[PDB]
């Protein structure tokens, strides 16, 4: 509350360490579902269905620019690169099975950075 406050964590290498597990989730033979933005007027039902599109390069131009906030915000958009995948995917197909082999990848790079 008001002059009460935890003990400060250091955030200073946040940035820096958000930054290197999204290149590792971009070299990740299974990230080509994800690596650019849905096309919009090419995939039928994706624009009205995905409320809010998501993808690795809008990430990295979101981190590159200071548009995140903090390191939740960012986990967020990661997540939701993967949530969207299952609302659109087939489990038993291979974009489906690509998003949940990423998002087990990034969870554990997560808790291992930063838990």
């Amino acid at each position: 509350s008001m002059s009460v406050k935890k003990p400060k964590r250091d955030d200073s290498k946040d940035l820096a360490l958000c930054s290197m597990i999204l290149t590792e989730m971009e070299t990740h033979e299974d990230a080509w579902p994800f690596l650019l933005p849905v096309n919009l007027k090419l995939v039928p039902g994706y624009k009205k269905v995905i409320k809010k599109p998501m993808d690795f390069s809008t990430i990295r131009e979101k981190l590159s620019s200071g548009q995140y906030p903090n390191l939740e915000t960012f986990a967020l958009d990661v997540r939701l690169v993967f949530d969207n995948c299952e609302t659109f995917n087939e489990d038993d197909s291979d974009i489906g099975r690509a998003g949940h082999n990423m998002r087990k990848y990034f969870e554990k790079k997560w808790t291992d950075t930063f838990k």
